[PDB]
Order: C-alpha cells, then structure tokens, then sequence
C-alpha cells in the first residue's frame, strides 16, 4: 500500500534495507527476491536472481558492507523433509548474483533474530535443530498411522520450556572471514520469533515463543556501551501472554512494537502446570501498537487488521512493515508505515 | 591382561557392567559387541548381536533396568561422510537383540560422557555437531585441492575455545519415556573427552578437550544431594583427554589420557591453533585425590573403556602412542596407595 503491493502474498519472508533500496524475499515468495528504490517517482518491485538454497520460512537477512547476507530458515533437505538450516548465502547487488558461503553456524537458525553491530551480523534465538528436525523425521516415519502420530505429538508438546533448547547464545558472523564466533549468552532463556530492534550500542529482543505454543511478554535489552556486554530485562509488553512474529522498529528514540500472533490464556495454563499450554486454543493476531517512549511502554495506536510474520525495516525514521499473515493464516501483499509524531503513533496503509 | 584379550584391538569403544557381566563394543571393533562373565573360571568374550547403527567411535553407554543403552558417537551418514550422531539404541541381553529408539537428543553426542543417576542416563560434554559435521563436509567438497584444505584447516583451528560450542548442558534421558530433558548446565565450559566417575549423588568430570587440540586440567564435581563445584586441577598445566577414571575404596583415581605438552602456554600467548606442530603424548600417570601422583601404567593409554569392578578401576583396551589399539586390560586398586595389576 505505502509501497506497491508485493508481487505475491508474502508471509514468513525476510528483507533488508540498504539506504533507500528495500530487498525482500523468501517465505511464501519461494525462491524469489525483489528490490525497490523508495526514492523513485514510479516505485516498482524488480525481480532479482533466485535464491539458490531453496525456499526458506523464518530466515533472516542483514546488509553489511554492500552485500546482502541470508541466514538459515526452514525448508526441505535432500530427502524432502522439513528441517532447519544453519547456512549463509551472500547476494551481490552490483552483479545480481548469489553464492553460498562455506560457513557453518554452530546452531540451526529458524525463529532466530539477526542484527548488525560494528560490521558483524549478530544472531540469537531460534528452535533447536535436532528437536525440530526430529519431529518431522518422526511424522514421516509414522505415515498414516494416527496412533503413532498422536504419540509423537503428545511427547513433543508435553515438556517444560527448557527442554526445547531454544537458542540463548549470541553468535557473531564476520563477513570478512565468514566465520562464526561466540559473542555472549542470555542470562535467562532463548525464544523463537522475537522481534529485534538495534540502534547504536543497544539492541532489544521483544516477546517470542519460549517453547512451541507458549510466548513470553518479555523485553530484553542488550547493552554494548561498556567493556562487557550487559543484558537487562526491561518492562514487558503485550502482557500477559506475549506474541511471536511481531513487527518492530525505532522512531526517533522510541521503540515501535506492532502486531504478532499468539494463544490467549496460554501463559496462565503453563503457570498452572499444563506443559501443552495452547491445547485447543485458536491462534489470534494482534492489532496493538505499543510505543516505548521515554523508557516506558504505552498502547499508542492500532493496525486495521491483525498481522504477524512479515518484514520490519527502518525507513524515514519510521517502522516500515511489509507483508505478513492475517486471520486464517492468509498472507498479504500490502505495506504499513508507523511513524511517531510525539508522543503518539500515526499509521499509514 | 587382567581379563582375556579383547577379540580384536579395541580403542574408542564403549562398554558397561551389569552385576558380573561386562559388555563392550564399537570403536575399532566395528559393529561388534561382546560380553564376559567375570565369575567364570575360564573367562571368555562371547559375541553378541551386531550393532545396527553402523560403526561408532566415542559413543557412550548406560545399563539401566536390565537393558543396555548406547548414545551417539562418530560414524558415517548415508552418503559416507563422517558425522556426529544424536541417537539412542537399546540392547536387550535376554533376547540378544537391538532396536533404534525414536528419541532425539537436543545435541549431537561425541566426546560426551554418560552416567546413571536415579534410573536416568545423564549426558554432558561433546563437540558441536554443526561445527564437527561441517569440517568433514568442507573436506569432502575440497577433494584433492590442497589450497582449499589448508584454508579449511586454518579457519577450523584458529578460534577461541568458546567458539567451538562444546556442550556445557546436562541432559537426562529417561528409559521409561525415551525423552530428553534439560537437567542443568555447567557454570564454566563443556569439554570433549573428559573422564567421568559417579558414586551416589556425586559425579566427577576430569580433564578433556576445551577445544580441538587444547585440553583442560580442570576437575568438576556435580552434587545431586544440583550443585556444580570446581576441584583442584589434575594433569596441570596442559591436561589430557581420553583418560580413565574410577573410585577405589573412597579414593578418586585418574589414569592415562593423551595431550599436547605446552599447548596451554601457546594458547595463553595467543596462538589459538595451540597444538600446531606437536606430537601427542600418552600418559602413564596415575593420580589420587587427597591430587597426588601415586603410580604408573606400563605404557601410555587413552580412549578405552573404564568400568568399576570389585572396588577397583578396570581399564579395557585403548589407544597407545602412534595410534595402535590394544587388547589387554588393567586393574588399578587403592591403602592410600595405588597398585596396578597387568
């Protein structure tokens, strides 16, 4: 809308901005990537070279030093089964060409976040590759046996959050060496589907799944201002249950957090000892827009329709939201711009 | 040899004891398993059903409620590449049959330890499966290209220990459910090739690699009466990996293992590739904690099977200097003093 409609319905994808040029791809777009020059009079999505690593849901991407890097995601292995990837691809916009890097992340990456700090891509969060991949291996083995399927599901969902080993480590990828380093770790727990925002020496990790079907309303701050990385629990948002797949950006010096999806009542079920916290519940999509302004959160506006699992980009001191999924799991093609004209939010779509 | 010679030379294998019967297999024995009745007057190794998961180096095992469980190890995937496994097999000694369990450990398991506590198998340690598997994938892609091989090796070895993500988590496997749970995590770091000893609610993790080519002299104590303690180090300053550990008459023994003399110094001086150029040394040292050197093996030995037997430490097989696997077993007993039976 605020940009032309994406060429296909676009959920679970990824994207990046390099100054005034927006790049989007993957998710329900398959191997397709597109770019758009936001400063053109006749704004247009231009199809780029196809992603060579197959379709990916829940990949991330970072622009660093003129090149676009894509990390992980969920897709098919050589046997045709759903799995989590741990790879990195590089796209060179000057040559419209992709290469896969010889680079091995220590953890699979799906539901992870990625941000750029001091010329490096930093990654945290995501599901555990062995648990996630094993679920699909088991379902494949079960075939059409519903009793076998029920057993697999029962075992899978009846665990405490810690037993899913969501990634609490902080990893850094250096484009110059293509190597992965230990950068730190959360004193608390990892999530899958948190929203990330970075501004200078601060990064924020907002909500996310703590385990399959259970989200957190937590907000973590990573403070890189000192000699040692410091982690802080900030005031929560989207309480009590939290969302996953929300959108986030910074407008002025105030964080914007919008949308996301979740299961209402699930936190209370888990707190009450039901590990399978979302059993029987229907997924709902948030319309809330929260602003973190002068160090405090407030519900400041709303989206017209609930939305999760799209692309969030900084643009013109605003949060640019592109695509996503709405009620019924329907992918959308439109874009929204959330700007703060203090101390209040405005929404364009 | 204390027990009869193993039917084939036997390094990097695994084993367990259930009452009087010793079970050993894998490593350089391939898929073979054997058992021995330690009460027989003519002790012998009896061949069992072969392991169906292919050859495995650095697997572990636990005997729990009448069944033998085998965890992970290094072996070949469907396409012939070396990799780390995350699986569990169960051997029923009554039917002499194996089954692969539908069970998914959250980490690969090679260089891990395993011990039994309150009817569960506890696992910690080991390499990171993506880094380890990635290395062999890269060497497979490179082929005969020396330039590429050199680059792969340079990147692989030139990292800080923390960058290898050796497993510091403590995992528990419950035979009754076949599921894996979070049981805790080390306040320090994980290792590959630590020696483990459990007695009651206490477990000791001794030495091990902190990264490829660098060992630790650390000794950790897990107390389930879970609390994590760091004890006085042993095999300082460099440490070993693949050593043998046991308890004898309340004394904690640590024997053997292999290391690279001066690697810790190199690492401390900023050489990440801490063992570049060096030859492995295999230790004959035997230490008792009271740590005091108390005896000596006749030859350096690492990467065999350690078992508790008659209040002694039974060592079966292992690797020796130059890589030669051996077939003999050794018994180490502690009154405040060590005696090595060969």
């Amino acid at each position: 809308s605020v940009l032309p409609e994406t060429p296909v319905p676009f959920k679970s994808g990824t994207g990046a901005i390099d100054n005034d040029t927006v790049y989007i791809g993957l998710g329900s777009a398959g191997t397709a990537w597109y770019k758009l020059d936001t400063q053109a009079k006749d704004k247009k999505w231009t199809a780029l070279a196809a992603f060579p690593g197959g379709p990916r849901d829940q990949a991330t991407s970072a622009f660093i030093d003129g090149n676009l890097y894509v990390f992980g995601g969920i897709g098919k292995n050589s046997e045709g089964l759903t799995q989590v990837f741990n790879d990195v691809h590089k796209y060179n916009p000057k040559t419209n060409s992709w290469v896969k890097l010889m680079s091995h992340a220590p953890m699979g990456m799906a539901g992870h976040v990625t941000f750029v700090h001091n010329g490096k891509a930093y990654v945290t969060g995501g599901v555990n590759q062995n648990i996630f991949n094993g679920y699909f291996e088991d379902l494949n083995e079960a075939g059409k046996d519903s009793t076998a399927i029920d057993k697999i599901n029962a075992h899978y969902f009846d665990k405490k959050a810690e037993d899913y080993f969501f990634n609490k480590f902080l990893l850094s990828f250096d484009p110059s060496t293509q190597q992965w380093s230990y950068a730190g770790e959360s004193p608390w727990y990892g999530t899958a589907g948190a929203a990330v925002v970075n501004k200078g020496d601060k990064t924020w990790l907002i909500n996310g799944e703590a385990k399959p079907g259970l989200r957190t309303d937590a907000v973590f701050e990573l403070d890189f201002t000192g000699n040692n990385l410091k982690w802080n629990k900030l005031a929560p948002v989207s309480s009590p249950d939290g969302v996953a797949g929300g959108f986030a950006g910074i407008s002025n010096d105030s964080l914007i957090f919008a949308g996301g999806a979740g299961f209402k009542g699930s936190r209370e079920n888990y707190q009450n000892g039901k590990n399978y916290a979302h059993e029987g519940l229907k997924k709902s999509y948030s319309t809330d827009i929260h602003l973190w302004h002068n160090g405090k959160w407030d519900k400041s506006g709303e989206l017209s329709q609930g939305r999760a699992y799209g692309v969030s980009l900084p643009w013109n001191n605003s949060l640019l939201i592109i695509g996503g999924e709405t009620a019924g799991g329907k992918a959308v093609t439109d874009s929204v711009l959330i700007t703060v004209k203090d101390n209040k939010v405005t929404v364009q779509n």
